[PDB]
């Protein structure tokens, strides 16, 4: 079980999906897909998300046993 | 590039590779490959590692910003 807070966090900071995608060098569609729970990023992309949002990764992606 | 600290953290906690593998429900080969820098884990496995090692994930898996 993984809870995802990416949209909430990104929105809290008034960053749009396009600026975050440009920082990450991914498509805006990929950020949107991750925000909508459609698929998970690789660990490195997840760490880059956390970096660019200045947020601990586990506040963005919450895994819980079960 | 991700630098990981899994071996040192695991060893400090006195956890063997087979022990960690059992807890995470992965093979020992998987654990060893992460520690030998072959295998980065998936996001889910990284989250499970951080959860059970009671360590912030970014202290275990450190993206080198680029």
């Amino acid at each position: 079980m993984i809870i995802n807070n990416l949209k909430l966090i990104r929105e809290k900071k008034k960053i749009s999906q396009s600026e975050l995608a440009a920082l990450l060098e991914v498509s805006r569609q990929t950020i949107n897909g991750i925000e909508k729970n459609k698929y998970n990023p690789s660990l490195q992309l997840a760490l880059k998300i956390a970096y660019y949002l200045n947020t601990p990764l586990e506040d963005i992606f919450q895994w819980q046993p079960e």
